[PDB]
């Protein structure tokens, strides 16, 4: 940190064009003759692009300073979602942007364990667990169903309102009835 192209693994976070990067995939090429060098695949993670990049030995990157933490969802007032780590007691604010996907699943007063990526100590993306166990709103008597944060989701015609439901946030997809 500053790291060499011997550093290179799976995961390592470095600096790439301005940009944190993961690296998903390292290969090692040694040619006959000369210099050994490596092929990289790395996600960015401003941008979930994915980059193939070769790398001369001698190559340099520096570091980035990306680390993922375990916090618990305690309540947002619509622009920025905060959160508390259960040890530390320290709070971190993470902004729509950085929320992505992950808001649509966090019920009030939930205490959900979340998983956020810090870039530079500022959240970059955040992670709701993979199950939550949310209430329906609106629904008529699958059929579309609007959860209590407004996600949408398709629920079976069974499903009433005010009735819950288990929710896979990866997929955005009804499980099982909660
Ligand atoms: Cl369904």
């Amino acid at each position: 940190a500053n790291y060499s192209t011997n550093d290179f693994k799976p995961g390592l976070k470095v600096m790439l064009d301005s940009n944190p990067c993961s690296i998903m995939e390292n290969e090692y090429v040694k040619p006959g003759k000369g210099q050994a060098f490596n092929r990289v695949k790395l996600r960015n993670l401003k941008t979930g692009k994915v980059l193939e990049k070769t790398f001369k030995s001698g190559d340099t990157l520096e570091a980035a300073d990306i680390v993922e933490v375990e916090m618990n969802y305690l309540y947002n007032d619509g622009e920025m979602w905060h959160f508390m780590d259960p040890e530390s007691f320290e709070q971190i604010a993470a902004d729509k942007t950085a929320m992505g996907d992950a808001a649509k699943w966090l019920k009030d007063d939930s205490n959900e364990t979340c998983t956020i990526m810090l870039f530079n100590g500022v959240p970059l993306n955040v992670n709701a667990p993979n199950f939550v166990v949310l209430k329906v709103v609106e629904t008529d008597p699958g059929k579309p169903a609007k959860l209590e944060t407004g996600a949408v989701v398709r629920v079976p015609l069974f499903v009433q309102q005010e009735e819950s439901v288990r929710v896979d946030t990866r997929t955005g997809e009804y499980l099982e009835r909660a």
